[PDB]
């Protein structure tokens, strides 16, 4: 299709956030803070800090679920410097939707 797989954003965002859809309480305004911040002195310009999506353990509540961020680190530690704030910020951010 000549636009059916993209959608909202064009995969160009800050890493695997997507815009975790969960509530727009007090989440939302996290996401604009760590994901602006760190994308502004990381890729400023160079389309790298975005992945592709997301991990799949921050769901699934597997018995070892903390492999999320693990899985995350070294999926972006290739484009996004490693930084355990970013890992944590963002499964933290959804901490009160996302287990």
């Amino acid at each position: 299709g000549p636009g059916g797989s993209p959608g909202g954003l064009q995969k160009r965002h800050a890493r695997v956030t997507v815009k975790y859809d969960r509530r727009e309480l007090q989440r939302r305004l996290d996401v604009e803070k760590w994901i602006d911040g760190r994308l502004e002195e990381l890729y400023r310009g160079r389309e790298a800090d975005m992945p592709d999506e997301v991990n799949i353990d921050e769901l699934l509540e597997l018995e070892s679920e903390e492999e999320r961020s693990r899985k995350i680190q070294g999926l972006l530690k290739s484009c996004t410097n490693p930084t355990e704030n970013f890992v944590q910020e963002l499964l933290v951010k959804l901490r009160g939707l996302h287990k």
